[PDB]
C-alpha cells in the first residue's frame, strides 16, 4: 500500500466519467474544510495486516496534526503494483472501518472506479505533505 | 525519473521554510491559470536519456491537451530511490531546458529545496491525471 498524506486548508471532489466499467461506490461529490486528504493507492498482495498499519499510522498522524477530518481518496497512481479493482475496493472499505476504530473525526471515502475532478488547498508545513508504504 | 501530470484550471504555490540546508533556488510564489502541473521526482541514475524522454513526453502530452503552460514542479514523494539533491536539482534544470525545445509555452519551474503550500483545481476528464517512469 501506498499512500500521500496532504495536509489541507479545504478539499472538495466531483465524480465524473467512470473509470471502470462498473464502479463499485455510487457517484458523488463532497466538499470539506482543514483535513487530511489521504491518497490511496492499493497494492498487490495488501491485507488485513498492511491495513491495521495504515490505519494506525493515518490516526497518529492525524492526531499530531490535530485535525478531525479524513479523508480516503482512492488514487491509482502512487504503485506499479496495483492490486485488482475488486480487491483495492475490499481494502479501502477495510481501511475506513478500521481508522474509524482507532480516529473520532469524520472519516469520508472517496467514491471507487471513477475519474474525479478535484480542488485542494494544501499547507506548506513541513509535515503537510508525506508519503508512506505498507506491506506484509 | 518519476512524473505525476495534472492537468488543472489554476495552480499556485509559495515556498515556505526550507527543505534543505541551503536550497539552491532563491525563495518565491506564483499563481496560474489553465496548465499542465507536472510533479517531478528525480531518482538515483536518472540521466540525459531520461531527461530527454520526460521533456519529449511532457510536450506531446501538453499539445494533447492544448494547454499552453507547463509547470515543472520538484516533488520528494514519488519514488523511494530519490536521486541526491545536488543530481535531483541539476536534472530538473535540464529538463526544463530540454522541455523549451520542444513545447513552445510557458515553462516555469518551481523552486528546488523549499517546503511549499500550493493549491491545485485538477480537471475530472480521463487524461486529466496520468503518472509516468522514465529510465535509462
Ligand atoms: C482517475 C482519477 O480521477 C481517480 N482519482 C482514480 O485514480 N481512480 C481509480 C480508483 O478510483 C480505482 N482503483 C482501481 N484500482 C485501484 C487501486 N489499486 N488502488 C486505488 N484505487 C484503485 O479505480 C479508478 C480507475 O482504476
Ligand atoms: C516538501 C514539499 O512542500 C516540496 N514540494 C518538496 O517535495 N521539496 C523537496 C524538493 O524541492 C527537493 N528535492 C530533493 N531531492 C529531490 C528529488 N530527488 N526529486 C525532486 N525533488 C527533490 O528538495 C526538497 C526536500 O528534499
Amino acid at each position: 500500500m501506498r499512500l500521500l498524506y496532504l495536509h489541507a486548508d479545504r478539499f472538495e471532489y466531483k465524480t465524473v466519467k467512470p473509470a471502470l466499467k462498473n464502479p463499485p461506490d455510487p457517484p458523488g461529490e463532497a466538499s470539506f474544510g482543514e483535513a487530511l486528504v489521504v491518497f490511496t493507492t492499493v497494492e498487490d498482495g495488501d491485507g488485513p495486516q498492511t491495513v491495521m498499519y495504515a490505519a494506525s499510522d493515518i490516526a497518529s498522524h492525524s492526531s499530531r496534526l490535530k485535525v478531525t477530518t479524513v479523508i480516503l481518496y482512492p488514487y491509482a497512481h502512487l504503485s506499479s503494483r496495483l492490486a485488482k479493482p475488486m480487491a483495492a475496493h475490499k481494502r479501502l472499505i477495510e481501511l475506513e472501518g478500521a481508522l474509524r476504530t482507532k480516529f473520532p473525526g469524520h472519516v469520508h471515502r472517496a467514491p471507487f472506479g471513477w475519474y474525479k475532478s478535484f480542488s485542494i488547498a494544501c499547507k506548506g508545513h513541513p509535515l503537510a505533505e508525506l508519503s508512506r508504504s505498507f506491506t506484509e
